[PDB]
């Protein structure tokens, strides 16, 4: 019973993005107000909490192409 | 029972980004107010908390291409 | 039972980013106010907390391409 | 023609206010945003302008009784 | 023609205010944003302008009673 | 023509304010942002301008009673 696995992917890809000019981006928030009123937290595993986070972002890349992959062979 | 694994991926890829000019980005937040009122925290594992984080970001890269990958062979 | 593993990935990739000029980035926050009111913390493992962090960032790289990878062979 | 004026008002008044206790007043605005876009102003007399005034007030007096009066004899 | 004026007001008044206790007043604004964009101003007389005034007030007097009066005899 | 003026006001008044205790006043603004963009000002008389004044006040007197008066006899 010669188990045999020849796992062999190939990949010849491209993720291009040609752009002319990024200009005149304004972003002027106006404050606000948050108020959490809790008692206890008991986080236990892989928790990713964000309690009462008033914030702003301006993510303006000239690129932004993401090519995520994943492989796995859970042999038993 | 000669178990055999020939795990062998290939990758010939490209993630390019041609851009002209990044200009005139303004980002003028206006404050705000946060207020958390908790009692106890009992974080226990891999916790990633952000309690009451008033903040701002301006992430303006000339690139930004991300190529994440992952492999695994959990043999038993 | 001559177990055999020939784990052998290849990688011929590129993550390029051609840009013209990064210019005229302004970032003028306006303060704010935070107030946490807790009693006890009992962090225990791999905790990554940020309690009441009022802050700002201006991350403006001429690059920014990230190529993360990971491999693993948990043989038993 | 002995013109005669015997202008003579009297006033025996009271403006009282008995109160027990002023307590637990909260006032938590949430920001906002204004934007005026004008060209010219040409104010000329007794003008009382307030252009684009984002503001807040908390006027909590233990009194507040106002007794305004006015007299006049424009004789000719 | 013996013109005669006997202008003679009297005033026996009171503006009282009895109060118990002023307590627990909170006032927590949350910022905001204003933007005026004008060209010329040409104020000329008794002008009282307030252009783009973002502000806050907390006027909490234990009194506050105002008794304004005015008299005049513009004889000709 | 013996013009005669017997201008003679009287005033027996009181503006009292009895209070118990002023306590626990909080006032926690949260910033903001103003921006005026003008070219010329040409103020000429008795002008009282306040251009772009971001500010705060906490006027907490134990009194505050104001008794303003005015008299005038513009004889001709």
């Amino acid at each position: 019973g010669s188990v045999q696995i020849v796992y062999k992917p190939v990949d010849l890809s491209k993720v291009t993005s040609k752009c002319g000019s990024l200009g005149n981006i304004h972003h002027k928030p106006g404050g606000g107000q948050v108020e959490v009123k809790s008692e206890k937290l008991d986080f236990k595993d892989r928790v990713q909490s964000k309690i009462g986070s008033l914030d702003n972002i301006t993510h303006v890349p000239g690129g932004g192409n993401k090519k995520i992959e994943t492989h796995k062979l859970t042999f038993r």
